[PDB]
């Protein structure tokens, strides 16, 4: 259980859905961090009592440190850059913050079966994959109590909330997962009384029964 969460990369879709779910179903105090949030995030997610908004980029150490000051857990919505990741890890270090949950992409460790892997890496810019790899590596090299969530291909559907967790090293066969399902997974991890399964682990999140060669048109 946590009370104070800081969400980095707060304008991202999963980050916004997470914020809404935390406001509706918990008593958590939420600090949102990012560039021009008051204009990129809707009024129904921002004007609320338990939301504190701090504007800034990952290259503003002062603003970033303010945002994570007294956080009990930090959610990193986008792990796209080694540089951004190092800045985050440093800020957490300086403020004695230990617990972090971050979102990465499935596939980096060659865990997708052949066809899904080839389709995936032909439908992503190389620079994007490279940056995700570097961010992942920086976080793994830290001493943080991290949980990396390796997400397969995302889509939106409020009626799809089912997910399964795929341990590191296991073949990851699910070609898709809804953002709503990922948010449920994050919610459930935030409510885990025993954190051991999530302690410095990298866990795949997928929609059960989507063993396809590519994500569906859904
Ligand atoms: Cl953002
Ligand atoms: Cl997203």
């Amino acid at each position: 259980m946590y009370k104070y969460i800081t969400i980095l990369g707060a304008a991202g879709q999963i980050a916004q859905k997470l914020t809404a779910t935390l406001l509706t179903y918990t008593d958590m105090h939420i600090t949102l961090y990012g560039r021009q949030l008051k204009t990129r995030i809707p009024p129904e997610i921002i004007d609320h009592e338990r939301v504190t908004v701090i504007e800034g980029s990952f290259q503003n150490p002062g603003k970033l440190e303010q945002a994570v000051t007294n956080a009990e857990v930090v959610f990193v919505g986008a792990m796209e850059s080694g540089s951004d990741m190092a800045s985050i890890v440093k800020a957490l270090s300086r403020k004695n913050i230990r617990r972090v949950i971050g979102v990465s992409m499935a596939g980096l460790s060659g865990e997708f079966p052949v066809a899904l892997e080839k389709w995936t890496f032909d439908n992503l810019p190389i620079s994007y994959v490279q940056g995700e790899r570097q961010a992942r590596n920086v976080l793994r090299e830290s001493n943080l109590n991290y949980t990396i969530l390796r997400l397969t291909w995302l889509y939106n559907d409020p009626e799809k909330t089912d997910y399964e967790l795929i341990p590191e090293g296991a073949q990851f066969n699910d070609a898709q997962v809804s953002r709503e399902a990922v948010v449920k997974a994050i919610f459930d991890i935030l409510h885990a009384a025993d954190e051991t399964p999530f302690h410095r682990t990298s866990i795949g999140v997928g929609e059960p029964g989507t063993h396809y060669d590519k994500p569906s048109f859904h």
